């Protein structure tokens, strides 16, 4: 239907699965006619590091630096790097933002992380008060679309990974729901280097089958319980 | 003494209260008579994104490119980066790893998140298989010493972020662990900016004094039972 949609996406290569569960995306959500958007982060060269260089006027505190306070009052100035700021009209256009990337070391790979932590700044995607339940992007879905090298078996609770939702908790609940978005169920598509030529293609279009479907689902429960169990 | 270590640094601010704790923790160590090396990652203005430039002369195959596998090859091949090799070397020689960092988004900031991607490779902390235990950095110990915005009420069971101990997952179990070290308790500093002047010294002292007997410690149990688990 009527709805804008922003993919956040982390890989090297267009030639990659991830690539391809990108490419799909955009196909299936234009074909119903969303809009969408991708941010191809290693293609914009994305600035990762948090630095005095994101903003651009007399800092509140030249003598000690603290990016956080700086960014806040920068962003009720108006006077944040404009990289960060194309980010933030992108997101707050946004119905829906999925992330597409792979697994690094149980999160995102850096340039991901460094989007995070620039762009979800305070101000615009929080405040104190006003996260969590009450965070400023209310309103907003999100979902992970997380590729492994690790099998789905290393990702269960008796497997050498642990579960695979143990890795969501700081993505899903410690950054999207601090915000204020409800979080959809995460597409963790395992082991696509090992799985077969059949099997790859499958996970595909179990993912293109999914976003056909995609506005009618409800959010997960974004607590601990969901995550650990217990 | 005789032991060395290494103190990976990543805050914007010299005078911060991260700063602190580097600094004494520098100061305490040396005292000690252990050799003492930090990578002030945001001093070495340390590049977080995981790219082909992190190999030089040419690729192992430059129509798809795949960072895993370009870096392993360029690992066993003497062929990394520069800033990537002097990192692995001091890591090599190490015997004690700190990690000192504010907690961005329930884990570490971006530039340190490109640290663990970039030096972290397959053939010089892990294999394929190569893991966890079966896992290269093994003899060496690593401690996490993060500081926090909110308040350790916030970080219990029942608080709104949840136990500490969730987003410790990742890092601890799920790359220093993988990669074969014993994993320190972590060092956690709840929320210095809402000071004392005062109290924000009995948090310094108590990083010092345990610095004081920091080789007779016990690793942490590294398993889903002490981050989840009762
Ligand atoms: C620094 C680093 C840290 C990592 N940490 C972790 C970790 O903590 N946990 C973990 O489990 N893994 C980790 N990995 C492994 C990583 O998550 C996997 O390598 C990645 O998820 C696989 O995705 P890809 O897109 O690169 O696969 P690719 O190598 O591109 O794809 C696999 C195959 O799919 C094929 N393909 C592409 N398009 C299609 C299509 N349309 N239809 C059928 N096939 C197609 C490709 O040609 C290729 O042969 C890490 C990797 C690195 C480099
Ligand atoms: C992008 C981003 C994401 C964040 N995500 C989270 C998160 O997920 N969860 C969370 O809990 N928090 C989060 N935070 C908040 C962050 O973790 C804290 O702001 C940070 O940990 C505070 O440490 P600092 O060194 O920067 O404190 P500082 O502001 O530098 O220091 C506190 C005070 O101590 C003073 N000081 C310096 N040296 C000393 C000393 N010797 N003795 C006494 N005082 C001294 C300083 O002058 C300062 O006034 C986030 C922040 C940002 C910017
Ligand atoms: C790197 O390639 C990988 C393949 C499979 C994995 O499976 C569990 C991992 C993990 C767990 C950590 C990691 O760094 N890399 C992995
Ligand atoms: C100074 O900012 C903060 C203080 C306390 C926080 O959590 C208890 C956070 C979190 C979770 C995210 C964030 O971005 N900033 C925070
Ligand atoms: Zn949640
Ligand atoms: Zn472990």
């Amino acid at each position: 239907a009527g709805k804008k949609v922003l993919i956040v996406y982390a890989h090297q290569e267009p030639k990659s699965f991830n690539g391809s569960l990108k490419n799909v995306a955009v196909d299936e959500l234009s074909r119903q006619g969303c809009t969408v958007t991708v941010s191809d982060l290693y293609a914009m060269n994305f600035e990762p590091r948090a630095t005095d260089k994101d903003i651009t006027g007399t800092l509140s505190n030249p003598e000690v630096f603290n990016y956080g306070v700086e960014t806040h009052e920068a962003y009720k100035q108006r006077s944040l790097a404009s990289d960060i700021t194309d980010e933030q009209k992108k997101v707050r256009e946004a119905d829906l933002v999925i992330f597409q990337f792979p697994l690094y070391w149980f999160s995102v790979p850096a340039i991901l992380k460094g989007w995070m932590d620039r762009v979800l700044c305070q101000g615009f995607a929080f405040d104190i008060p006003g996260f969590y339940d009450s965070g400023l992007l209310q309103g907003k879905l999100a979902l992970l679309s997380v590729t492994t090298g690790g099998t789905a078996e290393m990702y269960t609770k008796t497997g050498v990974n642990g579960d695979s939702r143990y890795f969501l908790w700081p993505l899903q609940h410690g950054t999207l729901h601090f915000c204020g978005f409800k979080v959809l169920a995460p597409q963790i598509s395992f082991a696509p280097e090992i799985a077969s030529e059949e099997e790859r293609k499958g996970m595909v279009a179990a993912w293109s089958q999914r976003l056909q479907t995609i506005w009618k689902e409800e959010p997960i429960p974004c607590t601990a319980h969901w995550h650990f169990g217990q």
